[PDB]
């Protein structure tokens, strides 16, 4: 399988998000309700986006930290396909969210941003979690933290544990060759698509490069 | 000084939250916009609740995990006084949220969960963070995790490091004596107030017990 392409709608309001979706919804595989849009608009953003694009996978990037069953159910009742749980959530939070995902035939991803451990990685695996998002923090990036070999070896290690790995966090087109040879499940782009002079070209170039590399 | 009482509005809609606030707004110190309510309604929950109760401290329990400046600014533009940042956030995320908080004369709390370390705690202090929320996860609680010895020791050590400590996570009235003798800044009660037969009397019982235990 080729890595899928996900657009992150890190917008504060629906109308701002639609400025992007009206250009590129058909140019990507997955539409993400970004955490910024989850907090700006609430779960209506999931419901509205899935009604607009029912044939796309909709990911609610809620970064659930507790109340796994409650928050997941809210997102799944709004018709999310997938939801995120932040890495430092209690293991029972992740388990809870996953139990609810299964009722809706959806899925849970653990968002790996900031501090987490390899022991937690094993715990998620034993809990039946099959997806992680290897996600360089926007704020770490802004402080000058680049992608590096340690990221590549961590991603390969996660893949080898049986996770379908998503790669994200200020990704630019030119970053993609860093990950060649790894069976990446999804690459996410937010800013590099939404804020490009031509969002359509930016999305197609991502897809082109992925097809060439994989 | 008496521990203050915070009500957690973990409601999915505003009207459900108001069924509680109309009863207990004046019976508590801090009004928390629960994570559940932030995700249910979005940041308008902060704006609306502050407009109803402008004289109270309003906490947006956003549990910010990244994009500290952006999310914190959304909450503070909605007139929040305090915001939460989840403890595994990159340190620059915590710093970013605090930078924006100071611009609004507000504050940030680090919300404790997972496998945080004492060196990370020192980082938060060094970054200028003065509040932490020592929380038992709802889901841990449902799996049978109880308050106990290790919690008391950790809370005391956080206080000695200079943090004001909030304690929370399925607190019932009978849990308060466990923390006697520790200078707790805030106790949060969500379910134990919202779901009581009489929310007003539940809140007052918490206040009476605190006044006795810390008096
Ligand atoms: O490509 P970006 O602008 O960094 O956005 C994608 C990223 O995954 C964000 O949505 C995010 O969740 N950051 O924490
Ligand atoms: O007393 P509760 O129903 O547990 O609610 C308070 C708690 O702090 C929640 O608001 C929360 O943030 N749980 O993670
Ligand atoms: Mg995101
Ligand atoms: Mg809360």
């Amino acid at each position: 399988s080729l890595p899928m392409l996900q657009v992150a709608l890190d917008n504060q309001t629906m109308d701002s998000a639609y400025e992007t979706t009206r250009l590129i919804a058909e140019e990507v595989d997955i539409i993400e309700v970004g955490t910024i849009l989850c907090v700006g608009e609430g779960v209506r953003a999931v419901r509205d986006l899935k009604a607009l694009y029912p044939h796309k996978i909709v990911l609610a990037d809620a970064k659930i930290a507790d109340a796994g069953k409650i928050l997941s159910r809210m997102c799944f009742e709004a018709n999310a396909d997938w939801v995120t749980v932040i890495c430092c959530a209690d293991i029972n939070t992740a388990k809870g969210a996953l139990d609810v995902a299964k009722e809706f035939n959806g899925d849970v991803q653990i968002e790996l941003t900031g501090y987490w451990t390899w022991e937690q990685a094993q715990q998620w695996r034993d809990a039946g979690i099959g997806q992680v998002v290897y996600a360089r923090s926007r704020d770490a990036q802004a402080a000058g933290v680049a992608w590096g070999e340690a990221d590549i070896t961590a991603i390969k290690r996660l893949s080898d544990m049986g996770f379908k790995v998503t790669v994200t966090g200020g990704l630019a087109l030119e970053d993609l060759p860093l990950f060649k040879g790894i069976p990446i499940h999804v690459f996410i782009a937010g800013r590099s698509i939404r804020d490009a002079a031509s969002p359509v070209e930016a999305a197609r170039q991502f897809k082109r490069s992925i097809a060439e590399l994989w």
